[PDB]
């Protein structure tokens, strides 16, 4: 399996008035935001 | 399997007034936002 | 498996008025935001 | 498995008015933000 | 497994008005922010 074999693009411009934010370049796994119950 | 074998494009412009945000370039797995019940 | 075999791009521009933020380049695992219940 | 085999890019520009922030280059494991319940 | 085999990039520019911050280059393990309950 091959992915992004050459140049790519991604960006977010002029963000404001945020409460919860999560920025990740690469994530080889799991991402969790707001959790209440126990694991 | 081959994907994005050459140049690509992606972006978000002029974001404002957000509560919950999650930005990821590449995610080889799972993504979770708002969760209440336990895993 | 091969990924991002060449140049790439990612960025966030002009962020303001944030409460909770999490920025990661590479994450080979799990990411947690707001958690209340015990693990 | 091969990832980011060549140049890459990532950045955050002009951040202000933050309460909780977490910046990581590489994270081969887990990341926790706000936790209340015991582990 | 191979990652970041060549040049890379990451930075945060002009940060201000922060309460809790955590900056890490590489983290081969776990990261904790605000914790209340005992481990």
């Amino acid at each position: 399996d091959a992915e992004f074999r050459h140049d790519s693009g991604y960006e977010v411009h002029h963000q404001k008035l945020v409460f919860f934010a999560q920025n990740v370049g690469s994530n080889k796994g799991a991402i969790i935001g707001l959790m209440v119950g126990g694991v």
